[PDB]
């Protein structure tokens, strides 16, 4: 079965949504979802020893302006395995302009990792991790010879907006 | 291609039966397959620094009294990955009560690791190994307040009896 | 969603396969993609405390002489997760018998991690590599008591005609 089609968005959308992970943090390989088979496909092994500083992965039933699902950056404590549906909490979002595609990406913690049960807004994250992961998408493209630009980040109100908007978009675009 | 639903039970039950492994031993994170769509879901992270002492996942095509399928403890020397199916020894059982259902849990060796070749039944098992994992059981809740009760071990030829009550409750549910 | 009969073979046959991987390098656990149902299984624990030197796969949709797909051995810096496809490049096969069965694996790289750009042919691998990875063939069965036998490497160029052998096998065999 796929995922990325047959999966409802969230439970509770925008105040909880499904992130399907792809990308363990701590991995250096780009996994994303194949959309046709619903299988893992390594994209590519990043070409400078960058980790990714987050749980990394899709809203199910979302597409965007770069023509792919919705990215989504889910913070946990013990990165969960590939493929891993997680129950999440949007509470920011980093505005990043990838190529010249606008490439926004949520921010958000597990509804049911109690750790996070006070993160609810962008104000809740620590500076320097927030600066650290706007520094991954700054840079991890540079060798590729690849335009970044990060924009800043909006508040929780401002992802679940953009969800909202991510949603939409896949109904468009599959009918 | 649903594993709960479209794989039998084992293929010389109740000898040998299939565990699909859901968390590999040494996580935190609580994950389960989603019975509907046969993904990979993180259910919770648990709020006690605790891992799971055993390769722990479910017998396909089984229900019991807490309403998910029969749960099974197989003890591998490296952990597998989640969704791994494995042939499996039943060897004892964990007699458990949790929240007030009947949740026991069928102890078992992989046949195919030749180091578990003399592990037939629960004398077999160091006694340090059984209080292991009947303290994780005891305590892993706590801090979700929920009860639990171990009221000790079976014995494998109890396992057995329990793994085909269970088969017989997946019909009744599904038939 | 079978991947061994729903995959097509590669993007590019022969200069690029997929790569379905089974076993993540550093693995002692032999995990089998089902070829029946696509589920991940544990055949067995191996006898030995060794690891698989390579990610460790087959090509989908391809059939070989021991009734199995055609085994290949992707070299990745980072092991990947059992079931990722890898976009794979031939550059060169073990022949190995295994148990009275012709059994050659292709050696690949990945098309998509530049570190092996200037890898594309047998030649361009450690000696000492090529004798590690034959070496694990060599003795991994042994407390199995099944005898396998490695008679050496061939080049890209041979692992690639032995690759379209094993994607028309696969045609014959599943009436494609
Ligand atoms: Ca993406
Ligand atoms: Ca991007
Ligand atoms: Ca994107
Ligand atoms: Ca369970
Ligand atoms: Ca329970
Ligand atoms: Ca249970
Ligand atoms: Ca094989
Ligand atoms: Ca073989
Ligand atoms: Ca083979
Ligand atoms: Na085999």
């Amino acid at each position: 079965m796929n995922p990325f089609h047959e999966l409802e968005p969230g439970p509770e959308v925008p105040e909880v949504v499904y992130a399907l992970i792809e990308i363990p943090k701590g991995s250096r390989n780009k996994y994303e979802l194949d959309k046709k088979t619903g299988l893992l496909k390594l994209d590519r092994v990043l070409y400078s020893p960058f980790f990714y500083p987050v749980d990394y992965g899709i809203i199910p039933q979302t597409w965007y302006d770069d023509g792919d699902p919705f990215d989504i950056m889910v913070i946990m404590r013990e990165p969960v395995y590939p493929l891993t549906i997680i129950e999440a909490r949007p509470i920011g979002i980093m505005k990043m302009e990838d190529s010249g595609d606008k490439d926004w990406k949520v921010l958000a913690v597990p509804v049911e990792d109690p750790y996070f049960n006070d993160w609810k807004d962008i104000s809740d994250v620590p500076k320097a991790f927030l600066d650290e992961i706007a520094h991954f998408f700054q840079r991890y493209k540079e060798l590729q010879g690849k335009t970044t630009k990060i924009e800043g980040w909006g508040n929780a109100e401002e992802a679940k907006r953009e969800i909202l908007r991510a949603i939409e978009m896949y109904k468009e675009k599959f009918g």
